[PDB]
């Protein structure tokens, strides 16, 4: 059989966990959660990356779901419960293809039924409001990662897409830490900057993740991961799901993002600017220098040097799916899968390190996390620290 019908047997066997989809912003930004309007049970494919059909054709077998909200407005946990309830409501609406999975045997036993396990991450420290009590209702209501950041500094963790705050973590940034280890909440490393990298992996007693980031080494763009930090996953037991962002993965799209950006500053707008005036002006820039396109093998490059500096126990996968407007060809949503693993065998890896890539990793880390909460948990109450007490006033 090809590389493609061989991928497809592989992934019926041991389906991708996904470590990051933003489907819920995607159904708050497009019809404010009217489920109805964009039911995943029919063909999304006009509006959005991801619906049943194509999550079963791509082999995804566990998804943790988004529930990020914007930093830079006010209620961010308002809106964070907003994402959860509508998490819980997908699971509801849908439970012939859809399991709720708060455990790493919560996974296993949606895979035996054929179910796609659905979790929850959270995508940033201001989702909590500097509350530890905050972090542990999260938890409760099923949040089972947190991005430390997004792309802005919060009061006590560095983003990598932002100056230099606290220099990585604060006091209160690593007691924040330590709960999220007594809670069994994986601690997720994706946005953050490479000193903030470093302080969690020196406090974290749990494997840590990066939900979506790829090789820095590969691709140099503060969003993706520093050999250094790589090399240190095999002593953490943690895991780097590598994304397809093509700003992130492919160098002639970064330098592409990189020249418009300078272009609209040149401009007198910021980056950012999203008025009609400012799309003018980045719409005569595209004109003139047509956006490049990755492909899989752009990600599987990212992937085969992050296998020889992290190892193989130490990959998955989080495409962003529904969270970034631009996808690698033959990645084109989440139908996609299938093809990185065509090209991977192509590539010589084997069927045990797809497994592992795939499914196994990631359900090994989760389950580490739930080894160390029981520990933890057992040797101490939760924490009813401050960030004034610990980061002063
Ligand atoms: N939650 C998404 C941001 C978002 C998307 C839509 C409306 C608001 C916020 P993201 O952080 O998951 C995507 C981003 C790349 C990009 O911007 O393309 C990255 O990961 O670094
Ligand atoms: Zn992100
Ligand atoms: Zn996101």
């Amino acid at each position: 059989m090809t590389s493609l019908e061989k991928a497809r047997e592989l992934l019926r066997e041991f389906p991708v966990v996904d470590g990051h989809n933003d489907l819920p912003w995607a159904l708050r930004e497009q019809v404010r959660y009217d489920l109805d309007a964009r039911d995943i049970a029919a063909d999304q494919s006009a509006h959005l990356h991801t619906d049943l059909a194509r999550l079963r054709s791509g082999g995804v077998g566990a998804q943790y779901w988004s529930v990020y909200v914007r930093s830079d407005l006010p209620g961010a946990v308002t809106a964070t419960l907003e994402q959860i309830d509508c998490v819980r409501r997908l699971i509801d609406r849908h439970p012939g293809e859809l399991r709720a999975a708060l455990t790493a045997a919560d996974m296993e036993a949606a895979r035996a039924e054929g179910r796609i396990a659905s979790l929850m991450g959270a995508e940033g420290g201001h989702s909590i409001d500097n509350s530890l009590a905050t972090l542990r209702a999260l938890y409760a209501l099923g949040v089972r990662y947190m991005t430390l950041t997004h792309n802005d500094n919060n009061a006590w963790a560095d983003s990598a897409t932002d100056e230099p705050g606290v220099g990585g973590l604060s006091a209160f940034g690593r007691e924040v830490v330590r709960e999220m280890n007594r809670e069994g909440m994986l601690v997720d490393l994706s946005h953050v900057a490479a000193t903030t990298m470093r302080d969690a992996l020196d406090t974290s007693t749990a494997p840590v993740i990066f939900s979506h980031s790829s090789s820095r080494a590969v691709c140099d763009h503060p969003r993706n991961i520093p050999d250094d930090v790589l090399e240190r996953l095999s002593a953490n037991g943690g895991m780097a799901m590598v994304t397809f962002v093509p700003k992130f993965v492919l160098q002639a799209a970064v330098d592409w993002t990189a020249e418009a950006d300078d272009n609209m500053r040149a401009h007198g707008f910021h980056h950012l600017d999203s008025s009609p005036e400012a799309m003018k002006v980045h719409a005569a820039f595209e004109e003139r220098v047509p956006r490049p396109v990755a492909t899989v093998s752009t990600v599987a490059d990212h992937l085969d040097h992050m296998r020889e500096v992290a190892g193989v126990d130490h990959l998955g996968i989080g495409g962003d799916y529904d969270g970034t407007p631009f996808t690698p060809d033959g990645l084109g949503d989440v139908s996609g899968y299938p093809n990185l693993i065509a090209e991977l065998l192509d590539r010589g890896w084997s069927q045990s390190d797809l497994a592992k890539l795939t499914w196994k990793n990631a359900v090994r880390v989760l389950d580490a996390a739930e080894d160390v909460s029981r520990g933890l948990r057992a040797a101490r109450g939760p924490s009813n620290a401050t960030i004034e007490q610990l980061d002063g006033t």
